[PDB]
């Protein structure tokens, strides 16, 4: 936003030389200096040195595939075929299993809301309905708004679970899907998965499991000696479909992500097919037409890379991190834990402060959590970063003289973002918060 | 042979990368030159450092400006830079996306939600039959109708046919520049005509042409008609980087006329338990490392660069197209005027040619609705000096066929005449089905 530096807003008159751009180029890169000392939340999974290097170079031998062209790059075909086999193994689904390489999560979820909606049509289904928890990812509502349906959120209980009773009285002759997260990202919390599929087997209806978070965690987590509550993959009958993000734990670059199905009769429905078109007979599996084959090598690259052995090691070290910052983080006076997160991800309210003045305060220390809402919220998202850099303690003594300044003013009035994040959820005209978004969204183009 | 779990024990980098090697054992193909499109450039100093800009943005993500105010800047940067090439004036705005579908797929996004505000229920699209199969993909996908209009004797869309088309549930006209079968650029002042007197919105899809025809009249060859938002009535506009602007895979253009219509594109979830959800495009998480690169293409050409690549295109494609308009048995579709030649023939099925040229060791497209192959002329074509190969294969491929004009269509070439002539379109839905079905086996 505060640049120093005046914009680029018109192609140079004389391109400039390779040395000269990556030169430039370091004006931006130095700008951007905050995850590397292990105080974003998420954000960057690794970020390791020599994996980025075999990540790039492996990028960079498959720069020019497109696997809108199989016939030209049967390598890449390979490949994309291979990652999906390796998740459909890591999710246990067996030979009939089957799924697809996208973009990322939002993609995945997409792709598998519009496959259900297809099916529902096909079962005369005239507006489809999703049913998800209320902490479902903002990505199905997109997917309502993009692909016409109708989507129901219903309430979580005082542990952030989907209420699935409550999920049940929200079935209709019109549910397309229903949706759980394992686990959602505000609150860190698996939804109880087996109580969710006794419902979509006994009124038969898709299951989606929103794996992106969690996927390249949990499926390690037993191996890794944390077992957990519930099973989550496609040894669940009624489980129909399993979106996961390579790009979250499995350390694969940006833009990569699996839709999994139980099923190729599911994953059908997702395709699209023009028989008819003048350029030739058009048939894509997913979103995109051409596609960044380099990015489907670099995540062939990390999960040859990790294996089993990694994976595992680097489950072990993520959780141990949470478990530790968790039991302490609710032995501090003035906020509170929200569930019982077994992952990565922990959330935190206050019955005592504005918990928008902690994130603010923590801003000012150089970190970066994440602000939820309805209720007021921040959680913060461990990863292999945090884990290799050791921040949990200065993380820990950061939330502790925080939270006791403070405490000392506990009713003095919020400032800054967390003023805007409390305001946000009280203000009843929903369009004005709306407007300020579309303001935030232009803001990100600006070139004055 | 296949890879189908997770290995017990990570390999060591050098050995991902030993084994990567067998993967990337047919690229011989694509570096040759024999390969319609697909790749535009290809040159090893330009991939060096296209890589090497990714690499510096490998983990930039920009989801999060707060974190990357890099990137940020140099996705805000790439639109500005292609609205000045488009002319659009300060009140033009637009977006980085991962491709020309996305590109396509947001702007009839935006369109669709104009006109359910003001009260049309099932919003249609009228496109030229030409129009990319994206515009079908939107219909499907986002619950609109597409109006598919005949094109004239030259490939243009017909004009006449269009306003007839038009109905009160209109949300969108489309023409493309050029539409990629025949590399046709539809007339759009005659179009725009329309937008303006019935007040719809019209997409350029410049996705092919964009950084090409932008460059043209400074190359040296006019086209005939304007294109960009100079042309009233242009609301939106699609141009792929990721073909003639060198730029890596991943990334395309959708730029508007005013704020007002992007506006239409973004989704918001203010309610969201997991903080006030603000997304531009179809994705979330997205890699801005292809943006890095993007960025780095445009000002590795600049205006010279681009000009003097755009002179290499054309003086190839219009050497090619005098030639094939003089060999007996074969005609070309239109007059195009850019990258693209799509040839026909009444003297033998056409798909006999791309069955010998495919034999000859060529990639060609194959077209349909009419008859007709295509090849796309890039920039590695024009380095690669492949043009008068291409010629004389072309030109022994016609003599040997015009020998029995009357023949079986044998090969894959029967399939592309089939396929056209079939009566149940689901069976030709199912091959596709299963087409698809086969790019995952590990069977």
């Amino acid at each position: 936003l505060k640049v120093d530096k005046e914009y680029v807003k018109a192609l140079p008159s004389q391109g400039l030389s390779s040395s000269a751009v990556l030169e430039k180029l370091k004006e931006y890169s130095s700008m951007d200096a905050f995850w590397q000392e292990g105080r974003a939340s998420g954000t960057v999974y690794s970020g390791e040195e020599k994996l980025t290097e075999l990540l790039v170079k492996a990028y960079g031998d498959f720069a020019w595939s497109n696997p809108l062209h199989p016939d030209i790059f049967p390598g890449l075909r390979k490949i994309e075929a291979e990652i999906v086999r390796i998740a459909c193994s890591l999710f246990n689904g067996g030979p009939d299993s089957c799924g697809c390489v996208t973009s990322g999560g939002t993609e995945s979820i997409l792709m598998a809301c519009k496959a259900y909606r297809d099916l529902a049509f096909e079962k005369g289904i005239k507006t489809p309905e999703i049913v998800a928890p209320q902490s479902a990812h903002a990505a199905f509502n997109k997917a309502a708004s993009y692909f016409g349906m109708k989507i129901v959120r219903v309430p979580l209980t005082k542990m952030m679970e989907v209420d699935v009773r409550a999920m049940r009285r929200a079935i209709s002759r019109n549910t397309a899907m229903l949706v759980c997260s394992t686990p959602q990202f505000p609150h860190g919390v698996i939804d109880p998965v087996p109580e969710v599929a006794k419902l979509a087997v006994k009124y038969k209806i898709p299951l989606h499991v929103d794996a992106c978070l969690g996927g390249f965690l949990i499926v390690f987590m037993e191996k890794a000696g944390y077992p957990l509550e519930h099973p989550f993959d496609f040894r669940v009958k009624g489980v129909t479909s399993i979106s996961a993000d390579t790009h979250k734990y499995g350390y694969a670059p940006k833009g990569s992500s699996l839709v999994l199905y139980s099923d190729k009769k599911y994953r059908n429905y997702q395709f699209f097919v023009d028989t008819d078109w003048q350029g030739g007979i058009y048939a894509s599996p997913t979103i995109a037409g051409s596609r960044p084959g380099g990015i489907s090598a670099a995540c062939w690259a990390a999960l040859m890379h990790f294996g089993e052995n990694g994976y595992v090691e680097a489950t072990k070290q993520i959780i141990k991190t949470a478990r530790f910052l968790k039991s302490e983080l609710e032995n501090i006076k003035g906020i509170f834990v929200f569930g019982n997160p077994q992952l990565s991800v922990i959330a935190l309210g206050s019955r005592d402060f504005d918990i928008y003045r902690l994130s603010n305060l923590m801003t000012a220390k150089g970190w970066n959590l994440n602000q939820l809402q309805f209720p007021p919220s921040i959680h913060f998202c461990i990863t292999l970063l945090h884990a290799r850099k050791r921040v949990a303690i200065q993380f820990l003594k950061d939330i502790r003289e925080s939270v006791t300044q403070i405490m000392k003013n506990p009713k003095a009035k919020t400032t800054g973002m967390g003023a805007i994040y409390g305001m946000a959820q009280t203000t009843v005209d929903r369009n004005m918060v709306a407007e300020l978004s579309s303001v935030f969204l232009d803001s990100l183009y600006s070139t004055d």
